[PDB]
Order: C-alpha cells, then structure tokens, then sequence
C-alpha cells in the first residue's frame, strides 16, 4: 500500500 | 477511533 | 469511528 | 491499495 | 483499490 | 486512538 492513512 | 485499520 | 476499515 | 484512508 | 476512502 | 494499525 501507499498512504492508506488512518486518522 | 476503535481499530479503524487499513490493510 | 468504529472499526471503520479499508481493505 | 493507494490512499484508501480512513478519518 | 484506489481512494475507497472512508470518514 | 486504540489499534488503528496499517498493514
């Protein structure tokens, strides 16, 4: 993955 | 957040 | 959130 | 996955 | 996936 | 937060 970000 | 997870 | 995922 | 986030 | 984001 | 992981 790129940048599955959790927030 | 409660295990808002990104797989 | 609860457990708001992304697969 | 790219940028699937969750806030 | 790509951007299946969620808020 | 509590376990927001990323994979």
């Amino acid at each position: 993955n790129v940048g599955s970000n959790t927030y």
